[PDB]
């Protein structure tokens, strides 16, 4: 179904990704507030690149039909400038990074493993398609309801080509360098393999509890120093990952799941597990513990 400009009526903005804005917005065509609640993405600045961009990921979304991957609802059109709203359910519990962090412990092991399972699922799935995600990470991961988790934003997503197994970006924009792989880092190739490794970022993640001091960018930085800046966090980042620098165990993280982390953080490419096997590997765990 369509969705009319004029008829979507704003309540409150949710965040920002990378390059858009996300907000909770009414479709009310009746004009009573009965309508329904809605997730809404609109472009910030609507540049010459990002509007093909942005219909680039209303595309990609539109075509996954996953349990653990956010709903596409529709587009909303206007005007001879034609500017592009991407309609998507709204989740109310919101981003995984935040629900956790609210929490905390409270949310125990055998939870974490379902949040687990479920985003391994959804890469698995999003793999068969040939989309390198690029931006796996908890504040892109969003919450449905307390036994259900789906991966959010996909602004940063790539289709491979048919010939290669790598997307190779030539000019890159920001970046969440401290969930990126050695060879993202060097040489701007991103794979299944890379994405494997992000995820190993967001397993850790989970099991620091969301923690300040704790996290990715606090704990590369404590390693290669924290009066690196700019360029040279890039640099030293690289020569730590390349002499087997990586982010500790977590406290109270049990040593299966440890395993797993380091296991995606391995600097041998195809030595890195498959999102088949890490899904597998996690159930066996839970059905282990329960
Ligand atoms: O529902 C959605 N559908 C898509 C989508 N994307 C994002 C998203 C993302 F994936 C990546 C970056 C930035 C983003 F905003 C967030 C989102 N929902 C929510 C965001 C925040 C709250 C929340 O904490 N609240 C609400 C009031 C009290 C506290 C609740 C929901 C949705």
């Amino acid at each position: 179904t369509q969705f009319e400009e004029r008829h979507l009526k704003f309540l409150q903005q949710l965040g920002k990704g990378n390059f858009g804005s996300v907000e909770m917005c009414r479709y009310d065509p009746l004009q009573d507030n009965t309508g329904e609640v809605v997730a809404v993405k609109k472009l910030q600045h609507s540049t010459e690149e990002h509007l093909r961009d942005f219909e680039r990921e209303i595309e990609i979304l539109k075509s996954l039909q996953h349990d653990n991957i956010v709903k596409y609802k529709g587009v909303c059109y206007s005007a001879g400038r034609r500017n592009l709203k991407l309609i998507m359910e709204y989740l109310p519990y919101g981003s995984l990074r935040d629900y956790l962090q609210k929490h905390k412990e409270r949310i125990d092991h055998i939870k974490l493993l379902q949040y687990t399972s479920q985003i391994c699922k959804g890469m698995e799935y999003l793999g068969t398609k040939r989309y390198i995600h690029r931006d796996l990470a908890t504040r892109n991961i969003l919450v449905e309801n307390e036994n259900r988790v789906k991966i959010g934003d996909f602004g940063l997503t790539k289709v491979l080509p048919q010939d290669k197994e790598y997307y190779k970006v030539k000019e890159p924009g920001e970046s969440p360098i401290f969930w990126y792989a050695p060879e993202s880092l060097t040489e701007s190739k991103f794979s299944v393999a890379s994405d494997v490794w992000s995820f190993g970022v967001v397993l850790y993640e989970l099991f620091t509890y969301i923690e300040k001091s704790k996290s990715p960018p606090a704990e590369f930085m404590r390693m290669i120093g924290n009066d690196k800046q700019g360029q040279m966090i890039v640099f030293h980042l690289i020569e730590l990952l390349k002499n087997n620098g990586r982010l500790p165990r977590p406290d109270g993280c049990p040593d299966e799941i440890y395993m797993i982390m380091t296991e995606c953080w391995n600097n041998n490419v195809n030595q890195r597990p498959s999102f088949r096997d890490l899904a597998l590997r996690v159930d066996q765990i839970r059905d282990n513990m329960a």
